[PDB]
C-alpha cells in the first residue's frame, strides 16, 4: 500500500498468532514491541530514545507478518510507549520513503 | 525521491541560517529540533518516547526547507539527541510510506 501521514501510520500486524497494532517508524534502528511473551531464549539488551535508555529483552529470528507482508528478524520487547516497526523490519517488507 | 531504509533517514533541512541533518520519521507526530536559540514566542511542553519524557518549546509557524521542499509549522526544540522531521512537516513535502 501507499500510506500518507495525516495520521499515525499505524498498522495490525501478526506475532505468535496474535494481532497487535503498531507504528511504522522510519525514526527507529529496532523493532520494540510492549510487554508481550514470545518463545524461546532472548538476550538482555539496553536501546536508547528520547528521553533515555531502557532495559529490553531481544529475540531473534521471530516472524512477524505486517500488513501481509512477511518479515522474520529481531524483535526487542519492553517498556516502550507504543509497538513500534523499525527499520530492521521495514527494509524486510520493501518499505520505502517517497515524496 | 525515494529513500531506502538500509540506513537512517537523514536528510539535510534548513531553518534560517542553520543547516542540520534531520530524521524524516513517520514515527513522530511533531518536529523535534536539537537545541537552538529561534526567535519569537514559544510555549513550553513535554514530550514522551523511549526512555521517558523531555521538556521543549513549542514555536510555531516557522519556515523549514527539507531538500528543497518548503514547509512551515510547529518546531519543537529541547536536548533531542537526533533532529526529527514529523508528521507535521512530512505531509506538507509529500511524503509517504510505501511497499
Ligand atoms: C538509534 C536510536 C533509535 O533508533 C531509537 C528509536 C526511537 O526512539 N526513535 C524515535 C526518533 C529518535 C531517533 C533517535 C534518537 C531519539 C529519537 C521515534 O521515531 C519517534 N519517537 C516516538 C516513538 C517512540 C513513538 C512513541 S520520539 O520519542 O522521538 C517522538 C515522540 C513524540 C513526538 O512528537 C509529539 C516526536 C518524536
Amino acid at each position: 500500500p501507499q500510506i500518507t501521514l495525516w495520521k499515525r501510520p499505524l498498522v495490525t500486524i501478526r506475532i505468535g498468532g496474535q494481532l497487535k497494532e503498531a507504528l511504522l517508524d522510519t525514526g527507529a534502528d529496532d523493532t520494540v514491541l510492549e510487554e508481550m511473551n514470545l518463545p524461546g531464549k532472548w538476550k538482555p539488551k539496553m536501546i536508547g530514545g528520547i528521553g533515555g535508555f531502557i532495559k529490553v529483552r531481544q529475540y531473534d529470528q521471530i516472524p512477524i507478518e505486517i500488513c501481509g507482508h512477511k518479515a522474520i528478524g529481531t524483535v526487542l520487547v519492553g517498556p516502550t510507549p507504543v509497538n513500534i516497526i523499525g527499520r530492521n523490519l521495514l527494509t524486510q517488507i520493501g518499505c520505502t520513503l517517497n515524496f
